[PDB]
């Protein structure tokens, strides 16, 4: 595999988006991983509709601001047959009744793939098909006030998430502890958050904040 892989510069991934105050992370992770996976197939990169997710696929097991899952949201657009743009059908932070048309749709998938539960398997994920959602544990103050470098947070526990992000690469810089190589994340807290908006997050430490522990990606 590949030592360093970054799909920003092969035209996969939409700038960084802002959830605001409502647990939808797993929206904006599934739309990343879709986005990617749309323009592998048409070579259009279009920005998709987190508010459909939320709004649209509580049958499917997500329950809006109050958290859901990725695989989930996959398993929507399949059965749904679509999803909407996200210009047509534009983020509100909030849950409301479903509005979804089909005639405004412009994504579509087949189902979705698992990733086994090994940083190697997801380092083989990324090195091959496109940007992936993960899941990590977000909930600790370094991880709020992250500014750069290579994040790493001693009480991280790689079994209980609570934050699903997009990993659109990986890489390597000389750190003072040797402990040198990243996963580069998408995060939704906008732009002001991290570098950018995006966080390097330790790679082959134990399966830090349990990046590896809930991979996956759609199938178009
Ligand atoms: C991210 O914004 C969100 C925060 C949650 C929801 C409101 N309070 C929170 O702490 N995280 C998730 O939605 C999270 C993502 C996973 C990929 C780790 N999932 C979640 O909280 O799922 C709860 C749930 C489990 C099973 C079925 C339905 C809901
Ligand atoms: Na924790």
């Amino acid at each position: 595999a590949p030592r360093s892989v970054d799909w920003r510069e092969k035209g996969y991934v939409t700038p960084v988006k802002n959830q605001g105050q409502c647990g939808s992370c797993w929206a904006f992770s599934a739309t990343g991983a879709l986005e990617g996976q749309m323009f592998r197939k048409t070579g259009r990169l279009i920005s998709l509709s987190e508010q459909n997710l939320v709004d649209c696929s509580g049958p499917q097991g997500n329950e809006g601001c109050n958290g859901g899952l990725m695989d989930y949201a996959f398993q929507y657009v399949q059965d749904n047959g679509g999803l909407d743009s996200e210009e047509s059908y534009p983020y509100e932070a909030t849950e409301e009744s479903c509005k979804y048309n089909p005639k405004y749709s412009v994504a579509n998938d087949a189902g979705f793939v698992d990733i086994p539960k090994q940083e190697k398997a997801l380092m083989k994920a990324v090195a091959t098909v496109g940007p992936i959602s993960v899941a990590i544990d977000a909930g600790h103050e370094s991880f709020l006030f992250y500014k750069e470098g290579i994040y790493f947070e001693p009480d991280c526990s790689s079994e209980d998430m609570d934050h699903g992000v997009l990993v659109v690469g990986y890489g390597f810089e000389s750190t003072e502890s040797d402990n040198n190589k990243y996963w580069l994340v998408k995060n939704s807290w906008g732009e002001e958050w991290g570098m950018g908006g995006y966080v390097k997050m330790a790679k082959d430490r134990r399966n830090h904040c349990g990046i590896a522990s809930a991979a996956s990606y759609p199938t178009v």
